[PDB]
DNA sequence: GACCACGGCGCC
DNA sequence: AAACGGCGCCGTGGTC
């Protein structure tokens, strides 16, 4: 390319260079544009920001958010990698992305936005005809990248002071678990070493081996196998305890205060939008779509999300997702009447399963029950059935039974969606969103039913995943016009911040643009709650 | 100090 | 061991 003085013109592709991959803590370590057969490189590039109008080129977003941190509203355009995401969602890297599409990524600004301009182009050359996921592109992915460059610059507040007197209690409680490991095993030992444990349990204790691992076949030490030895001794006990709280404290209590932003007061998390074979988000750098719930420290943990002062939370959690997306897919005829009825299938589980009227089933049965609805449905054995539910083996082979045809056309639309992977290679959403199994006809039978596992579970997680892109797309500007803020995506799940005074005509309407994103051939429903911290917005 | 594979486990 | 699906992070044991 001609080396042309920086600025560029209207419209240019951008290529940069961070010191480190987070947007919010990088240094923009160079900047370059590529437009009509010329290069533009910033003599400055923190400066040279402000000459852009839209971030249009690779991981556009990221140069968004580092943008947005410094008061700039530069907002994200085309991307590439979007494009290629599109095409197979197994395009996540730049690195793959430039040499299968006509380029190499380097670690310089003016190659990386000539890497970005002739990728578009022949990106773009290659969904030519394809209406459908040129729709997705337009309509879903393109504008949700500035949502999540909004919501990754704005953060979350953390209650730290609270966390780190968190810390010091969890400590204590774990020296006396492991005390009394090391009392029971007769000596100390790194308890945290699952090496050093096999060991204590199978050779010097006299416990029973109850599995192997994938990769290197060593005895297992998991909860699914200590779990099985609960009574034969009670150090396991103890050992569940400790890796709990370790779990916990290790994960979210001691890392997340230290990752406060200096100039924002605040936690700030990554979305990235073309990391998973469905179509789905995921959150990184810290993760914060895995923040605890379930179990009583883990509620203490979720309680330090918090509000800034004169705000509040509202948490909005789709209801029983899948499987309405599920009935809508299928065309079930069963499933579809039990949704326009008002039935939860995950509390009918839970209180079929523990004996319970429906009033006394509390949050822990209820995600018991999920882990069986969803496991059936997506090919659960019988033996993996009759291991969870602890029942006999001809009773799951029953369950399973009973479950299907109750629904009778879920199977159909199961081999459906198998013969239609198979012929064309992809299986896709209902928007067209396509993901590419290969071993659909694979001659090992486990690998085969793997992949058929995998290929008929995209349409339906991915189908729900675009609804919520989309919900999310159409709420953003409404919440910009109410002074409010989406901070979070958790799948089926958002959480924004609203000022006191508006936060329940915020939840009012963000439930109803959730609601009614785009319907289907049953309701969605959406829980919805305000609170002062992420537990008390979802009770 | 970075990177890796693995087991294990938090959430959806 | 258990072969529901989709993720990312931790502490290991280890290499370079
Ligand atoms: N295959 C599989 N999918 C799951 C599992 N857990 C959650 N999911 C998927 C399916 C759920 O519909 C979706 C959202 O998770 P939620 O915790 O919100 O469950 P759901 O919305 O179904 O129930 P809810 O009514 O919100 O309590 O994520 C699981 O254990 N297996
Ligand atoms: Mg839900
Ligand atoms: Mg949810
Ligand atoms: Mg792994």
């Amino acid at each position: 390319l001609e080396e042309a003085p920086w600025p560029p013109p209207e419209g240019a592709f951008v290529g940069f260079v961070l010191s480190r991959k987070e947007p919010m803590w990088a240094d923009l370590l160079a900047l370059a544009a590529a437009r009509g057969g010329r290069v533009h490189r910033a003599p400055e590039p923190y400066k040279a920001l402000r000459d852009l109008k839209e971030a249009r080129g690779l991981l556009a977003k990221d140069l968004s958010v580092l943008a947005l941190r410094e008061g700039l509203g530069l907002p994200p355009g085309d991307d590439p990698m979007l494009l290629a995401y599109l095409l197979d969602p197994s395009n996540t890297t730049p690195e793959g992305v430039a040499r299968r599409y006509g380029g190499e990524w380097t670690e310089e600004a003016g190659e990386r936005a000539a890497l970005s301009e002739r990728l578009f182009a022949n990106l773009w050359g290659r969904l030519e005809g394809e209406e459908r996921l040129l729709w997705l592109y337009r309509e879903v992915e393109r504008p949700l990248s500035a949502v999540l460059a909004h919501m990754e610059a704005t953060g979350v507040r953390l209650d730290v002071a609270y966390l780190r007197a968190l810390s010091l209690e969890v400590a204590e409680e774990i020296a006396r678990l492991e005390a009394e490991v090391f009392r029971l095993a007769g000596h100390p030992f790194n308890l945290n070493s699952r090496d050093q444990l096999e060991r204590v349990l199978f050779d010097e204790l006299g416990l029973p081996a109850i599995g192997k691992t994938e990769k290197t076949g060593k005895r297992s030490t998991s909860a699914a196998v200590l779990e099985a030895l609960r009574e034969a001794h009670p150090i396991v006990e103890k050992i569940l305890q400790y890796r709990e709280l370790t779990k916990l404290k290790s994960t979210y209590i001691d890392p997340l205060p230290d990752l406060i932003h200096p100039r924002t007061g605040r936690l700030h998390t990554r979305f990235n939008q073309t990391a998973t074979a469905t179509g789905r988000l995921s959150s990184s750098d810290p993760n914060l779509q895995n923040i605890p719930v379930r179990t009583p420290l883990g509620q203490r943990i979720r309680r330090a999300f918090i509000a800034e002062e004169g705000w509040l939370l509202v948490a909005l959690d789709y209801s029983q997702i899948e499987l309405r997306v599920l009935a809508h897919l299928s065309g079930d005829e069963n499933l579809i009447r039990v949704f326009q009825e008002g039935r939860d299938i995950h509390t009918e589980t839970a209180s079929w399963m523990f004996g319970v009227p429906r009033e006394a089933v509390d949050p822990l049965m209820r995600r018991a029950a999920k882990t069986i609805n969803f496991g059936v449905l997506y090919g659960m054995s019988a033996h993996r059935l009759s291991q969870e539910l602890a029942i006999p083996y001809e009773e799951a082979q029953a369950f399973i039974e009973r479950y299907f045809q109750s629904f009778p056309k879920v199977r159909a639309w199961i081999e459906k969606t198998l013969e239609e992977g198979r012929r064309r290679g992809y299986v896709e959403t209902l928007f067209g969103r396509r993901r590419y199994v290969p071993d659909l006809e694979a001659r090992v039978k486990s690998v085969r039913e793997a992949a058929e596992r995998m290929a008929f579970n995209m349409p339906v997680q991915g189908t729900a995943a675009d609804l919520m892109k989309l919900a999310m797309v159409k709420l953003f500007p409404r919440l910009e016009e109410m002074g409010a803020r989406m901070l979070l995506q958790v799948h089926d799940e958002l959480v924004l911040e609203a000022p006191k005074e508006r936060a329940e005509a915020v939840a009012r309407l963000a439930k109803e643009v959730m609601e009614g994103v785009y319907p289907l051939a049953v309701p969605l429903e959406v829980e919805v709650g305000i609170g002062e911290d992420w537990l008390s917005a979802k009770e």
